[PDB]
């Protein structure tokens, strides 16, 4: 009878094998997303899950899943996961701290650009046939001279300042801790108050977990602070901002653009949970979306399936997994 | 009787305001590209012209226009002047040699990120109203590892490579003469063959002017030798690829992409350059385009009309232009 561990999502061939002398795998080999109480019914008598974005672990589901003894998410952001309820219950929760972390950092730089540049409607104009050379049309914003202001100064935050290092841009941030100095000094990084990051960067770069003091940080009020025609990209939570604030702002011209890979939509943990991004926010033309793509490099998901099946296999023998995000 | 200019495109009005007291102003303050036709007419008796990408200066042209006596384009490559022309006729012709490089790189990079995570097939998912939270599909390719081969190594080559210094690439170029050891060293930019550039490289960017040498450098030959999966980025001049070269290697899908802001059909001193872009590279899932917005900066705009005016201002006061690009008596 080994350790029966529940995968909610599709996993490399070569992470089964790895995992399989150790555990009965329950396993979902397809492209799809199961429901909430499927999940729940597998987990019912597990001693592990791997968990992946789509997933949400409550109060309620641990004390239905008594055995449970580690949930390794294969992720950075656990704001769908009650931590605290983990940890009352003597579960390990993991994640995978790194690998996430450069996959997402390029793509944000990419949005930056892609909004600043019209990407959207350039290419669009392109593929449509109609292109008959140069024309005085298409003007953005580039990121030489300008200042881009990062909010939080974690993974992301670091690798996205690492990335505009050649750029000809004046680098601040906003922390809740400020950065040490030597770090600071290399990036060539300012730390500004939050109303000042957002009242003086012509770019702004979200790169925030979501919890209780970060959900809706970026609401009606910061937003009457920017600089008229700011550009923001939020490749960390949509509930980081208030997304209808964000739409009211672009709609008044206050905010030049918005950029996400993230939507309110996907925070499960949110009783009041948008179902949907508004139809008017997919339609405005000072946008650039991603659909939850930050580390999707192909390269890269092997590693994180296999950073969250080491962290679960190193609970299951008795050990502190070593991306433990909680201590039992 | 002041000279007269012809201004082709669109321009800001401060760069109107500086040039009106010194010159009768023909302008074009519309967002069309006149006719040839057209252009000849308004400068037939015409002192001077500003001229854009849109622009073809040919012996003809300078012939039909005697009263030219300065050209100052908008732009730095000038494949579409005839300077050599120019010169014979006594006709300066001047360009803009910094100011279009740095948006430029800019653009080639959001190119090689947007080409490589399938970045307009994403956003077009994310609009339809079908996005259902983090799915299986557009898993793409990233920097991070990447061996990234620049193909020249000017201005904008290096402006390229500057940008590039955290993004934890393998970085290596191609050009007929090397950098210095300290530069290389600095970027961590290795020379190699062209062949090896094109065989070994997992981005490969393209930073060459278009002349008779660059003409259909990026054919079928080296298209052949890349890595299956390879993207290529063209920020530079269409003409220095064989579109139907490229569109071959996408649909064997030993190509994993292209991305360009320039193309063949642009390139209107080649008698025999393409009317149109392929339908069907047009229709292909594996590529980025974008309209040569290179340069389409608001305030890089703004200083490139500048940079012009002040060059033309300066030939009609008899003076050399500061970048002028030929010599005369
Ligand atoms: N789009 C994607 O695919 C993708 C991929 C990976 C991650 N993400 C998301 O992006 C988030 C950030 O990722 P990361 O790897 O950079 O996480 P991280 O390394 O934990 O960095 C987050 C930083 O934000 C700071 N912070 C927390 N609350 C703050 C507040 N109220 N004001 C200012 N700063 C605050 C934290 O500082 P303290 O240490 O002082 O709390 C921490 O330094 C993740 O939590 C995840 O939700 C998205
Ligand atoms: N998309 C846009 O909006 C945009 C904007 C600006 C420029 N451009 C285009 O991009 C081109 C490059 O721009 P740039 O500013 O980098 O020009 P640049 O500073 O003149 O650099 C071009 C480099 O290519 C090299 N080269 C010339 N012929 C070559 C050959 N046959 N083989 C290998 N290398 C060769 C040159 O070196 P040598 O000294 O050895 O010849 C030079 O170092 C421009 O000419 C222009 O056509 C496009």
């Amino acid at each position: 009878m080994l350790p029966k561990l529940v995968i909610t999502h599709r996993v490399h061939e070569e992470i089964l094998q790895l995992l399989a002398p150790h555990c009965e795998l329950i396993t979902n080999q397809t492209d799809s997303t199961l429901t909430r109480e499927e999940i729940l019914r597998r987990c019912r008598d597990a001693q592990a899950m791997m968990a992946f974005m789509p997933d949400r672990v409550d109060a309620d589901f641990l004390q239905a899943c008594p055995e449970l003894r580690v949930i390794g998410c294969a992720l950075k952001g656990f704001d769908n996961f009650d931590v605290d309820a983990c940890t009352a219950r003597g579960v390990w929760l993991t994640f995978v701290p790194d690998l996430l972390t450069v996959p997402t950092a390029e793509l944000a730089i990419g949005l930056a650009v892609g909004l600043g540049r019209h990407l959207r409607a350039a290419d669009a104009f392109v593929r449509s046939g109609q292109f008959r050379g140069w024309q005085p049309r298409f003007y953005g914003t580039g990121l030489d001279n300008a200042t881009v202001g990062f909010l939080g100064m974690g993974a992301i935050g670091l690798a996205m300042a690492d990335r505009l290092q050649g750029w000809g841009a004046t680098l601040q941030y906003h922390a809740r801790k400020a950065l040490d100095t030597q770090t600071e000094q290399r990036l060539g990084l300012r730390q500004v108050a939050c109303s000042e990051l957002f009242a003086s960067s012509d770019f702004i770069l979200l790169a925030l977990p979501l919890n209780a003091d970060t959900l809706h940080l970026v609401n009606a009020e910061l937003l009457a602070l920017v600089r008229p025609g700011a550009l923001l990209v939020n490749p960390c939570r949509g509930s980081v901002v208030d997304e209808a604030a964000v739409l009211a702002a672009l709609e008044r011209g206050q905010l030049g653009g918005y950029a996400a890979d993230v939507f309110e939509m996907e925070d499960w943990a949110r009783a009041d949970r948008p179902q949907q991004i508004d139809p008017a926010l997919l339609a405005h033309p000072n946008t650039l979306f991603t659909p939850h793509i930050g580390s999707a490099v192909r390269a890269v998901r092997l590693e994180i399936e296999r950073c969250a099946a080491q962290n679960i296999l190193q609970a299951l023998a008795g050990e502190r997994p070593i991306n433990a995000v909680n201590r039992l």
